[PDB]
């Protein structure tokens, strides 16, 4: 009656570290009632005064938040809103780097941060590879090519046509175009397919690195604007083993359920059991130092030094990760 429920004051608390790396995005999941995409991304509009740039009304916000996040499945283990929420928040998180102050429009802040909160949508727990071998519909749709991204994006998009839904209704049809083409080309840069090509790109930007008089990267193009903000994005996607310990572990242990079931439903139906998806044959903890020495560490390490030394303690907790997987390996 005016005031926030007790429920609700504990879940303000912990959203306070909105800005952190290292948030208990499952501690929120729990407190919202399962709600963490939606608290999340609202204050992260009100922090960064999104509603107010965009003229974007509250209650539609919510509405739509809402609406993306029911369209999450709630039975899937790792590509479900928690993860969502938390490619969010890690996505906030990089925008704010000291080395990226000032380089970034609203509206390429907004794509950002709206790419990281559709990017999964409406995932069924399987891999590509396994819709494409399975003549799913999706496959047919997509004609076998970023099928699942591809998806996640028209469903995004989509949802913004349900009833009081459409959060960028006041924007300029400029704006709107813009703001289209960014969150498409973040979106499909997350398919794992894509990797090596954008990290080559990272690299490559990397070599060639020029400041600002303040310090800041400079970034005079779209192609490089939107490399960074991609592989922005693609980093928050891949962030978990850079996160403390105890979220890295249940990170692990959810995606690995999801892996085991796609390699139950192979096996089930006589298919090839695609790789690590084999719960009689697999080895969480070798996997795992894998992930971290092929992929996962050199996009970081390429990460940190396009934004050095912003990034080391990522980097510290990344390499101290490891070394934690690597000690449990029988
Ligand atoms: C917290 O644990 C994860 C979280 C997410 C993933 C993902 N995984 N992947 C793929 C597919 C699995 C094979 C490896 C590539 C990553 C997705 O597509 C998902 C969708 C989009 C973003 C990443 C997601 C994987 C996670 O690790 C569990 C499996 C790690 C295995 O990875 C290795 C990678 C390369 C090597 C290797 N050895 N020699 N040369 N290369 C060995 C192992
Ligand atoms: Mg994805
Ligand atoms: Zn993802």
């Amino acid at each position: 009656f005016g005031v926030k429920t007790e429920q609700e004051d504990v879940l303000a608390k912990e959203l306070e570290d909105v800005n952190k790396w290292g948030l208990h995005v499952f501690r929120i999941a729990e407190l919202s009632g399962n709600r963490p995409l939606t608290v999340i991304m609202h204050t992260i509009f009100q922090e960064r005064d999104l509603l107010k740039t965009f003229k974007i009304p509250v209650d539609t916000l919510i509405t739509y938040l809402m609406t993306l996040e029911d369209h999450y499945h709630a039975d899937v283990a790792y590509h479900n809103n928690i993860h969502a929420a938390d490619v969010v928040q890690s996505t906030h998180v990089l925008l704010s780097t000291p080395a990226l102050e000032a380089v970034f429009t609203d509206l390429e802040i907004l794509a950002a941060i709206f790419a990281s909160a559709i990017h999964d949508v409406d995932h069924p727990g399987v891999s590509n590879q396994f819709l494409i071998n399975t003549n799913s519909e999706l496959a047919l749709m997509y004609n076998d090519s970023s099928v699942l991204e591809n998806h996640h994006l028209a469903v995004g998009f989509k949802l913004l046509q349900e009833e009081n839904c459409d959060i960028f209704q006041n924007l300029t049809k400029k704006q709107r175009q813009s703001l289209r083409k960014m969150v498409i080309d973040i979106v499909l840069a997350t398919d794992m397919s894509k990797h090596m090509n954008l990290l080559a790109d990272l690299k490559t930007m990397v070599e060639t690195k020029k400041v600002t008089s303040s310090g800041v990267l400079l970034l005079d193009n779209y192609s490089d604007r939107i490399q960074v903000l991609q592989n922005m994005v693609h980093c928050a996607d891949l962030s978990n083993p850079t996160k403390p310990l105890q979220l890295y572990r249940q990170w692990t242990d959810r995606i690995m359920e999801e892996f085991f079931r796609q390699g139950d439903r192979e096996r089930e139906r006589g298919m090839e059991i695609s790789p690590m998806c084999d719960k009689h044959n697999a080895s969480v903890e070798k996997s795992q130092v894998g992930f971290i020495d092929y992929i996962v560490h050199p996009l970081w390490e390429t990460w940190a030094d396009l934004v050095h030394p912003d990034a080391q303690d990522i980097l510290d907790t990344l390499e101290d990760n490891r070394e934690w997987y690597q000690s449990t390996i029988p």
